[PDB]
């Protein structure tokens, strides 16, 4: 896993065992935003709810917001994601299967909203800690929209 902002928000791929989840706790992770679809989670954990119960049994509070591979959250999911990430500043981990596309998109989105970064700066910052972050054109287009609608998202996040 990698931190984009030390101990406040980082990313990772899907853990294969419970020992990798304890590695997250040791690194300072406290809450986990789970982005893969059920079938992706199930390739490693057999059942999506069992995987979430494992996170829960390990002191991590999980939130599952499935995004298809290569895709982006719907506006509705994005609001939920940002309300969740902004609810507690420390120890946020966001993950998908490999730690790069969906995850880098959400991390860069977070930076755009919280630091007012332009889209190219946000993408660069995440790529510096996670090469290849933000994989598809749909993802890149989404981030430019996040920048363009920054004030409207913040207004809707805090109503």
């Amino acid at each position: 896993m990698y931190w984009v902002r030390r101990k406040t928000i980082g990313g990772s791929g899907l853990p294969y065992t419970e020992n990798e989840i304890l590695e997250w706790r040791k690194e300072g992770v406290k809450r986990v935003l789970v982005l893969p679809e059920d079938w992706e989670i199930e390739e490693s954990w057999g059942d999506k709810d069992y995987y979430l119960s494992i996170l829960k049994k390990n002191g991590l509070q999980p939130l599952h917001i499935p995004i298809p591979d290569g895709g982006v959250p719907s506006d509705s999911q994005f609001l939920t994601i940002m309300k969740w990430l902004l609810s507690e500043k420390e120890g946020n981990l966001v993950h998908c299967v490999g730690g790069i596309g969906r995850t880098g998109t959400i991390l860069a989105s977070y930076l755009i909203l919280t630091e007012g970064l332009e889209v190219e700066s946000a993408i660069d910052e995440v790529r510096l800690v996670r090469p290849g972050a933000v994989q598809t054109y749909e993802q890149e287009m989404f981030l430019l929209r996040v920048e363009g609608m920054r004030k409207s998202w913040l207004k809707n996040i805090y109503s």
